[PDB]
């Protein structure tokens, strides 16, 4: 599924992503937007062999399981195929444990070259949410 942007807002909002660990909507907005193009189904191929999986991108070195990622953690118990679903609870809950985690949002490459310090109300900007 390819999302719009208040759609995706929305949807996110719904599922507790707004003020998550202190990053308000929009920063998860535009993460998405730079990781996947609001695409459900993105997948790209990493150098060390993992991939990354969704709307956001999550990587299987650490956090799913998709029996191709040796050595790999799958810390979000889930196989990484289930982050490419149209709805996007399991992407949004695995997210929720990479953020805890120590780092922030900064675990998306993306968002730190692209979002962070930027006017990220920008993304929900106009919608009904
Ligand atoms: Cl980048
Ligand atoms: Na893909
Ligand atoms: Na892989």
């Amino acid at each position: 599924k390819v999302f719009g942007r208040c759609e995706l807002a929305a949807a996110m909002k719904r599922h507790g992503l707004d003020n998550y660990r202190g990053y308000s909507l929009g920063n998860w907005v535009c993460a998405a937007k730079f990781e996947s193009n609001f695409n459900t189904q993105a997948t790209n191929r990493n150098t060390d062999g993992s991939t990354d999986y969704g709307i956001l991108q999550i990587n299987s070195r650490w956090w799913c399981n998709d029996g191709r990622t040796p050595g790999s953690r799958n810390l979000c118990n889930i196989p990484c195929s289930a982050l490419l679903s149209s709805d996007i609870t399991a992407s949004v809950n695995c997210a929720k444990k990479i953020v805890s985690d120590g780092n922030g949002m900064n675990a998306w490459v993306a968002w730190r070259n692209r979002c962070k310090g930027t006017d990220v109300q920008a993304w929900i900007r106009g919608c009904r949410l």
